[PDB]
């Protein structure tokens, strides 16, 4: 047992070591996939970051001005490497590091601060009263050098210089660099309408650089605010809102006081009083400009409503033109109530693109990064949802106190330390399966090809029947699978860990998912393998199946909310889904920087996933064991439809696991016998064999004999058990048949009709190979090998390969070895076909040795050889038995008659008859009766025919006593331009009959991948439905067990000792453990006392309030430092069984902060003006009187001093909203009165957006970007898969020789090729039609706009143009019609693939730096490739068709050059330049008696002769041996010549060479004067060919071959039909004419191609053994032909084996030995010169002592068991036939003929001359 493994492992590396070419890049294809993800990790370095500070952002509660300026200056919002000033506990400006900061304190340092100032200011007061009453200058010049101090400071001097490019001439730049002065100068950082407003509106969108800033800027200005609860206390909170608002239009109307001034300021200037002292037109069309400006803002915001449904219908139209800024609703305070409830709640309607989205809280996967986009990432604030909750909470405050609780507010995020920021997890997150998956197709596909086609062409059952069951050979296979996936892996497992690809995960674990992963693919391509029995067909659907098994991996990333563990471990029954789940869990744990390392394993990755690595592990090994079973049951239940029977599925429910017939004589022990056996094929409808019923013995070596066709072959491999028999006993000695398979399988020898061997084996490897399956270990198998090889005569190619041996070598080696080992039930076929006598009297020998004790059931079609062998003759007619039991039996009963065998320009028959009538009343036969021999008129006859030899000119005669010849023919009786037209339809008219039975092989190899691509559209197409986003309630603790803390700062103010300790002890932190009823499921709690536990100094302390909270105690440190460097131990710390990496921090609040405020104290302001109106009397204006009213209010709104910030993360998406509310709650309950408790006082905030049909524009689009891209490599999958199989019919073409049978007719290669071309594309023409259509169906808007649709269809046409040219030169390097197609394949997807994701990965999704400029080098060097252009062409056209569609959302030609037109117009020109390279590589780097004739054919030569030859030469590479060398033969017309030999002489060698296969060595080859070296297309014009092996197409009958040919002979078409019935008339052929070329008999084949070669006529036949295998009475009716063909005149030559053919038509004779020729006279000449005497043999010790005694000139000439030859010469025949004649029962003769030097002896005489 363990034996036939060593045996089965020992011929498997023998096999694979002669092929290290093909094994290696076996091997290390997969790791050729991973070569751009080595360039990625080289590419894309880890671009750490650094540790940076946030600005502080305004809020209109701060005041106005603040947030104005905020909002202006943080657009981007930059954080700063150092902490700013800002985040010192006290400072909330953080703006003095302006300019005007700067100027204003120099301005109130210098003046306002010395009593120099204040004095003068007092004096001037003093001094414009006086003058005042009216209708010193010291102090003023002691002023002086103040201001000129004033003026020469360098922040004035630099304000002044910067102040210089102040707009000049309307603008240097417009708004290009006037924001930098305007950002100098104020944001100080170290890095319906009037016409006129429409006017500005159109010239500003007609900007598109200006035109995006105007998206979501004009609903910030002349939005919209609906409130759909009209209340009298909504009404007064608006009101106590819309504080800023009216600031602004306060200023607003103050631009528009200078009307009311007007020319007043120019009527002083010109005609004042006192005008004489003893600009203005520069500014003032400024200020109306600016006044115009402000006039174009829309200020009045809010707008009432009732009902939610007005708000939303109103809000889309507002929308449509960006006019509405949001919608605030509160759940209470209904119209018709007008109270303040104690606690009041409002929802935010708003739309989602300015929104964050409710349904998710944070990012699903952490990762690095602060998350601090300006754009995207801050959109609420810039959205106008921080600014309108602040209005409306600022509102409800001052409508509940009444104390205005002056307080701004502040925002400031928690700084995130260094990190790695690594982008190439990204694109490994979305690519890694993908590489993983694909690097698995190539070899499971070549596993499954290798073990189809070795179950195919009858390997593994030649073997079974012998010593093997097929658990020995599925384990053998098994383990050799694994060896070789396992070097494999190991190749694969140091690979990456030393690529860098991972750094922390121990490389052991997955080395144990791979091998994982390799069990589950072998088991794979078992299943695989049981489940198809077709070469193509398996080839070709096979990485289909694991490609679209693969394929539910996507379902799963676009539904990640539908998975849960046990639904990911219900499909994980696949193994790519599973092996894709560790993927992904792989690369989850590889970027928390954790990596799997012996810890991660049984863990979830990311919060509740409850999927583990390990339960992946267990589903994939349940899944190959589930594999396995099921692959064992389907090999058991269904071999296939050739092989050994079926066994049904109930095998596991047992508990088991008329007198011509001779009588049998005593001591024939019956071996095998088989009885009423019929078999039927079903599409004939007519039975093979119906009624055998045969008593074959123990050890008689019994002949079975029969005319082709009838059931020999059928026979002889029913009782092997590879055939089904349809019902009948085959009972061979109590062990039956279908019963007893395994004991009736151990000693039985096996060769089939044709021949059987492995191609990489050697001729000794071979034989020790079933040397030894017997249980015969090296020593015997070794000591017995070189008898085999000596008997055999095998012994000068013991180590020659086994594909450089012709027929005869093939069967010679079959049959030795059959014959090793012990096998008493040998079922030798065939053995004599196509071999010399030679070797064939050795295989008697060898054949009589082993009879002892072994069942014989040897066939044949040598007569002659089954007479001297068999003992017992068996025939079959029509495929029943019809003749049985011991030759002289039959002969008895079948007659016994003597025949006469002279043979015949010279010939009468026309008195030689006459004359044998009168004595006993070219191959003539004459009849004689065996017995009532008058014993002289016999004599005399035969002296008279030897008196008459020379003059009758017959020259040869011989007498027979009843060869089984005559029996077998007795008993088979009653049993131009027209002409290419006419080219290209014969061609066109023979493929599309192929194909159109071949129908299995047609809609599996090019609509399958449609199929695919179809299944891969409608899985994209389920997707989860849209949902509403919820209504999101806003509290810190969704997160639960926080992390937040306070700074108590500033403690001096009573306010601030009032705050800061209501907040922290009685309503929990923010409205949790309210004292009422708000979120019951979160308990109240128990207050904790204070902690300090034993980073920057020590820890601070903190405190556990009631409410699940942790707050700390940095309320006198440095609070940046200590939030900064925490939060790394705390995520640090966090990693303890919380693998997901939680974090705790989620605000905080630092109480205290100023800023300077401008002391104007309100009525100083207006006193000046009042001043200066009373004294200039140019004041006078209701718009200045209306405007000079609220001036305090003014500047009390305008600046708000004692401010909070409220820190805060921004991982979580409601972090700024949710903590701000919580602030303000704060502030609110702070300043109250005393005498309402401050717990049941509280605001809970909603952010729910609008309930529209309509998600976010950042992963829709995405979505669709993916959506597209997972259907972009599919397609190419598809028409990657197709062209590879327009190649294997043309390989199956030329590896069968039927192309160059072809090209023997007139027909040019360039005709062929461009009608293969055009059925090629008309083919291919199938399925781009049927994508289109599934385009079209499933309306894929990326491609079936009309504009698009005929770019997609001209895509896809010259696509397939210029693919079809490129697979043409691999047929003509492979060999095998499955692994070019599996090898082509995988290279087209291969390059597809590795072209297109690469300008897909570093285009989209990715700005590299010196080498984008790479990928428009690539892409301008990668279009060669037709798949490339496809692809690249095909994301291309959808990412177009994504930015329009995106462009038309915000507001809005496949022709193009650089689109599609480089594309389309630049592969045309690759196609047919490829055509062109197929025609190319078509075209280019593709001793006596013969002494006289050599002379004669040299220096000139027959006129007439028809093929001269002249000096052939033939060496084969790696030989050193010329197979033939030097012939030089002339053949005149009509002379049948005959090229007999030994096998391997090199008679196919010299046939392919002059046919035009295999190039002329040296010599020449003149066919009627043209050289073959010349052109050879007129030398086909007179040819007809018939190869050895046979050259047709199977799935063709006769007829259409006839047919074929006569097209391509130039036959006109009207005698074609006429023409064909004489061929098939005169061949025989036609019962079978019109039935299939696959289920043709040998010799049925062979009539076939003789046939097909006689046709059109032409002055030349070649022939190459027409007559191997071919039975009797089908000879002569070739002989008859060929005669006929000889006397028209047209010369013929035709080689045999057969001696009898030869002589029966060949004139000249011409005997090859080693490439040798030996004579060239005819018959008699031969007959004559070579040998002597004359022959005589007889069939039964004494009768050699009569023979010497009689005779004394003989030789003992081949001496066997029950035969004797003699060369016995004496004087006439007539004595010896006389005294024989005497003495025939003292000699016990059975069977005798004399003969005078046959043609047999002198061929087996110069064959042993070797
Ligand atoms: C509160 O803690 C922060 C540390 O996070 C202290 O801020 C640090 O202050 C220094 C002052 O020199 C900053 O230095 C910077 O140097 C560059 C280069 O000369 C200069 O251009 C900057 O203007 C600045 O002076 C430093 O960046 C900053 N942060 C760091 C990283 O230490 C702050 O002083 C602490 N407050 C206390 C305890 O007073
Ligand atoms: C909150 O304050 C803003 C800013 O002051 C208010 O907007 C302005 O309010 C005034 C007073 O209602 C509006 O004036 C009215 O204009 C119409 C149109 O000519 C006129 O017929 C009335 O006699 C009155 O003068 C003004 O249009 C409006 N906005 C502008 C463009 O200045 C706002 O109304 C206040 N919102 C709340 C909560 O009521
Ligand atoms: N798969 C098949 N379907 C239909 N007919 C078949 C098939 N295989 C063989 N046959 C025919 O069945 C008959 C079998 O007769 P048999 O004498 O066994 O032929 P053979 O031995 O295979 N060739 P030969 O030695 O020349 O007679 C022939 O007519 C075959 O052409
Ligand atoms: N590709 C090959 N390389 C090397 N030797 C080969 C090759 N093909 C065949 N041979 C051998 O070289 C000789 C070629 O002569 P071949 O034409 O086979 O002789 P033959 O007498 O015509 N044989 P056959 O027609 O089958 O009876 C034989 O000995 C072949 O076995
Ligand atoms: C002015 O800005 C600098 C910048 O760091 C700061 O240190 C300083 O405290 C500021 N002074 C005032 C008065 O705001
Ligand atoms: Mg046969
Ligand atoms: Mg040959």
């Amino acid at each position: 047992f363990v034996r036939q493994i060593q045996l089965l492992l020992w011929k498997n590396w023998t096999l694979r070591k002669r092929q290290k070419i093909r094994f290696v890049v076996e091997l290390v294809w997969p790791l050729s996939l991973f070569l751009v993800l080595i360039w990625l990790r080289n590419a894309n370095p880890l671009y750490s970051h650094h540790e940076c500070h946030f600005p502080n952002k305004a809020m209109p509660s701060a005041g106005m001005l603040p947030w104005l300026q905020g909002i202006f200056c943080n657009v981007n919002n930059p954080c700063f490497q150092s902490p700013t000033p800002g985040e010192s506990p006290g400072i909330v400006s953080n703006y003095n590091n302006s300019i005007l900061a700067r100027v204003y304190r120099d301005f109130q340092e210098l003046l306002m601060n010395a009593p120099e100032s204040q004095h003068l200011g007092r004096i001037w007061t003093e001094l414009h009263i006086l003058s005042q009453f009216m209708d010193w200058g010291g102090i003023l010049s002691d002023m002086s050098p103040r201001i000129q101090e004033f003026i020469h400071r360098p922040s004035m001097q630099d304000l002044l210089w910067v102040t210089r490019p102040l707009m000049q001439n309307g603008g240097p730049e417009t708004f290009t660099k006037l924001m930098g002065i305007l950002s100098d100068l104020l944001c100080g950082y170290p890095e319906r309408t009037t016409s006129f407003c429409n006017a500005l509106i159109q010239s500003l969108e007609s900007n598109p650089l200006t035109k995006i800033a105007w998206r979501a800027a004009k609903p910030l200005l002349m939005g919209k605010i609906l409130y759909t609860p009209d209340s009298p206390a909504a009404r007064r909170i608006l009101k106590n809102a819309n504080s800023t608002f009216e600031e602004l239009e306060h200023v607003r109307k103050l631009v528009k006081a200078w009307e009311e001034v007007g020319p007043q300021i120019w009527y002083f200037f010109d005609n004042s009083t006192q005008m004489n002292m003893i600009i203005f037109n520069i500014t003032d069309r400024t200020l109306r400009l600016v006044n115009q400006y402000l006039e174009c803002l829309v200020l009045d915001k809010f707008e009432s409503y009732n009902d939610e449904t007005q708000l939303t219908q109103r809000a889309l139209s507002l929308l449509e033109e960006n006019m509405f800024w949001a919608g605030v609703v509160f759940p209470d305070m209904y119209p018709w109530t007008s109270s303040l409830p104690p606690h009041v709640k409002y929802k935010i309607r708003m739309d989602i693109d300015v929104v964050e989205k409710t349904n998710k809280i944070k990012d699903r996967y952490w990762d690095s990064g602060p998350r601090a986009d300006p754009v995207e990432d801050f959109r609420y604030i810039w959205g106008g949802f921080a600014y309108l909750q602040d209005m409306v909470e600022q509102g409800i405050t001052r409508s509940q106190v009444q104390a205005e609780a002056p307080v701004g507010i502040y925002l400031q995020q928690m700084p995130y330390p260094c990190f790695v920021d690594d982008s190439f997890m990204i694109i490994l997150n979305r690519c890694f399966p993908i590489f993983m998956v694909l690097a698995w197709i190539y070899s499971v596909s070549m596993t499954v090809k290798s073990i189809v086609l070795e179950k195919e062409l009858r390997l593994k059952e030649t073997l079974k029947n012998q010593g093997v069951s097929n658990a020995v050979i599925w384990c053998t296979w098994f383990l050799d699978s694994f060896s070789i996936m396992s070097m494999s892996i190991f190749l694969l497992t140091i690979f990456i860990m030393h690529g860098r690809i991972l750094h922390y995960s121990d490389p052991f674990i997955l080395f144990l998912f791979l091998l994982a992963f390799s069990t589950a693919t072998i088991m794979l391509c078992f299943l695989l393998s049981t489940f198809f029995s077709k070469a193509s067909l398996a080839a070709a659907c096979s990485g289909v199946i694991y490609f679209t098994l693969y394929l539910p991996h996507i379902l799963c990333f676009a539904w990640q909310d539908r998975m849960t563990a046990e639904l990911k471990k219900a499909v994980s029954l696949l193994s790519p889904v599973a092996f894709g789940f560790g993927t992904e869990y792989l690369v989850r744990f590889e970027e928390q920087g954790l990596g799997l390392q012996w810890s991660n394993i049984g863990n979830s990755p990311t919060e509740g996933d409850e999927f583990s690595f390990l339960l992946s592990m267990q589903m994939m090994l349940l899944d190959a064991a589930v594999y396995g079973l099921l692959a064992w049951y389907l090999d058991q239940v269904f071999p296939g439809d050739y092989g050994t029977p079926l066994p049904w599925y109930f095998l596991l429910q047992e508990s088991y696991w008329d007198s011509f017939f001779e009588r049998e004589h005593p001591g024939w022990v019956p071996g095998v016998c088989v009885k009423n056996l019929v078999k039927i094929f079903e599409p004939c409808g007519r039975p093979a064999v119906d009624r055998l019923n045969i008593t074959f013995y123990e050890n008689q070596i019994t002949a079975f004999l029969g005319h082709n066709g009838a059931g020999k072959t059928t026979t002889l491999s029913i009782l092997t058990g590879l055939l089904p028999p349809t019902s009948g006993t085959v009972l061979v000695g109590g062990r039956d048949i279908e019963t007893s398979l395994d004991a009736v399988r151990q000693s039985l020898g096996m060769c089939p009709q044709h021949n059987i061997l492995f191609h990489h084996l050697t001729v000794a490897e071979h034989m020790l190979f079933y040397a030894q399956l017997k249980g015969k270990s090296q020593e015997e198998a070794q000591l017995e090998m070189e008898a085999m090889l000596e008997d055999t005569g095998l012994h000068h190619k013991r180590n020659e390969e086994a594909q450089d041996l012709s027929g005869g070598m093939q069967r010679k080696l079959s049959v030795a070895i059959a014959f090793v080992g012990d096998a008493k039930v040998v079922i030798l076929d065939e053995p004599t076909s196509g071999v010399d006598p030679y070797s064939r009297r050795s295989i008697w020998d060898l054949l009589l040795k082993y009879r002892s004790g072994r069942t014989i059931i040897m066939s044949t079609h040598h007569m002659d050889e089954a007479d001297l062998l068999g003992d017992r003759i068996a025939i079959i007619a029509q495929g029943r038995l019809y003749c049985s039991g011991t030759p002289l039996f039959l002969k008895n009963c079948f007659g016994t008659g003597l025949y006469l065998t002279l043979v015949r320009l010279d010939g009468d028959v026309n008195e030689l008859m006459d004359v044998v009538l009168h004595h006993v009343p070219q191959e003539l036969i004459f009849l004689l009766p065996n017995k009532n021999f008058k014993h002289r008129a016999y004599a005399s006859l035969f002296r008279e025919l030897e008196e008459t030899l020379a003059d009758l000119g017959l020259s040869s005669f011989g007498i027979s006593d009843t060869p089984l010849e005559e029996i077998f023919l007795k008993v088979t009786e009653d049993s131009g331009t027209q002409l290419v037209l006419q080219h290209v339809q014969a061609l066109l008219v023979k493929r599309f009959q192929h194909t159109i039975r071949s129908h299995k092989d047609f809609l599996a190899q090019i609509v399958l991948p449609a199929t695919f691509v179809f299944l891969a559209l409608m899985l994209s197409i389920v997707i989860p439905p849209f949902g509403e986003y919820p209504a999101l309630t806003l509290h810190p603790w969704i997160y639960g067990q926080q992390y937040t803390f306070f700074s108590m700062d500033e403690p001096g103010s009573e306010q601030f000792t009032v705050l800061a300790d209501v907040l922290l002890n009685k309503p929990g932190f923010g409205n949790r453990c309210l004292k009422e009823g708000w979120l019951p499921e979160y308990p109240c709690g128990n207050s904790t006392p204070w902690k300090t536990p034993s980073a920057g100094g020590l820890p601070p302390p903190q405190r556990t309030q009631r409410s699940t909270e942790i707050l700390q105690d940095l309320t006198d440190r440095n609070i940046s430092d200590f939030l900064v460097k925490t939060y790394p131990a705390l995520i640090r710390s966090s990693l303890k069984s919380k693998f997901w990496v939680n974090e705790q921090r989620y605000g905080g609040i630092s109480i205290g902060g100023k800023l300077p405020v401008v002391p104007i104290t309100g009525e100083a302001l207006v006193g000046f003006l009042s001043d200066l109106g009373r004294i200039m009397n140019v004041s006078g204006g209701p718009i200045t009187r209306e405007a000079s009213k609220e001036i305090p209010d003014f500047l009390k709104h305008l600046e708000t001093e004692d401010n909070i910030k409220v820190w805060f993360n921004n991982k979580g998406w409601h972090a700024l909203v949710s903590f701000l509310n919580v602030a303000h709650n704060a502030i609110l309950r702070a300043s109250l009165p005393k005498d309402r408790s401050p717990e049941e006082y509280g605001i809970t905030v909603i952010s729910q957006p609008l309930n529209l049909t309509k998600e976010q524009l950042s992963e829709i689009t995405v979505l669709t970007t993916s959506v597209d891209a997972v259907v972009a490599i599919c397609v190419i999958f598809s028409m990657s898969f197709v062209p590879a199989s327009f190649v294997l019919y043309l390989i199956q073409e030329r590896v069968n020789k039927s192309k160059h049978l072809q090209f023997i007719s007139g027909v040019s290669p360039t005709t062929y090729w461009v009608t293969n071309f055009l059925w090629d594309i008309m083919n291919y023409s199938v399925s781009a039609g049927l994508v289109v259509g599934i385009f079209i169906g499933f309306q894929k808007k990326a491609y079936t706009s009309p504009e698009n649709l005929p770019a997609l269809v001209a895509l896809l046409l010259l696509y397939g143009w210029a693919v079809i040219p490129m697979m043409y030169p691999a047929s003509f390097l492979f060999d095998v019609p499955s692994t070019a197609y599996v090898a082509l394949s995988c290279a087209n997807l291969f390059i597809g693939i590795n072209s297109s994701a690469i300008t897909f990965i570093l285009e989209l999704f990715e700005n590299n730096r010196t080498l984008l400029r790479f990928n428009a080098v690539l892409r301008k060097l990668l279009i060669v490739f037709p798949h490339f252009c496809l692809g690249r062409g095909l994301i291309d056209l959808a990412l177009s068709q994504a930015v329009t569609d995106v462009y038309a959302r915000f507001g809005e030609n496949p022709f193009h050059w650089d689109l599609i037109g480089k594309n389309l117009f630049a592969m045309v020109v690759e196609g047919v330049v490829y055509f062109l390279l197929t025609l190319l590589v078509q075209r280019h780097f593709f001793d006596d008696d013969v002494a006289e004739e050599r002379q004669r054919i040299i220096t000139g030569g027959n006129k007439t002769d028809i093929l001269r030859l002249h000096e052939l030469t033939k060496i084969y590479p790696g030989t050193s041996s010329p197979a033939v060398d030097r012939l030089c033969v002339g053949v005149r017309p009509g002379e049948c010549f005959g090229l007999l030999g030994v096998n391997g002489a090199g008679k196919t060698t010299t046939f392919k060479m002059l046919t035009g296969d295999t190039t002329v060595t040296s010599g020449d080859a003149t066919v009627a004067g043209k050289s073959i070296l010349t052109n050879i297309s007129e030398v086909h014009q007179n040819m007809g060919y018939c190869p050895q092996f046979d050259a047709i197409d199977e799935l063709l009958t006769g007829r259409e071959h006839l047919y074929l040919y006569a097209r391509l002979r130039g036959v006109p078409a009207e005698e074609i039909e006429k023409v064909a019935n004489w061929s098939i008339k005169s061949l025989g052929l036609t019962v079978y004419a019109d039935c299939l070329a696959g289920t043709y008999s040998g010799g049925n084949k062979r009539k076939l191609s003789t046939a097909i070669a006689l046709i059109g006529c032409p002055p030349l036949v070649l022939l190459d053994e027409p007559t191997t295998g071919m039975d009797p009475q089908a000879r002569r009716m070739l002989w008859n032909v060929i005669v006929s063909i000889i006397r028209e005149g047209r010369a013929v030559v035709l080689t045999s084996h057969s001696m009898e053919e030869c002589e029966a038509l060949c004139t000249r004779l011409a005997i090859m030995v080693k490439g040798a020729f030996r004579c060239m006279g005819t018959i008699q000449h031969l007959k004559s010169k070579f040998g002597d005497g004359y022959i005589v043999t007889m069939k039964i010790n004494p009768v050699e002592q009569f023979f010497q005694g009689n005779f004394p000139g003989s030789v003992q000439r081949e001496r066997h068991y029950n035969m004797l030859q003699f060369q016995v010469s004496s004087s006439s025949l007539a004595r010896i036939f006389q005294l024989l004649l005497s003495h025939k029962d003292s000699l016990l003769i059975e069977e005798y003929s004399v003969t005078q030097t046959t043609l047999d002896q002198v061929f087996v005489n110069f064959a042993k001359q070797q």
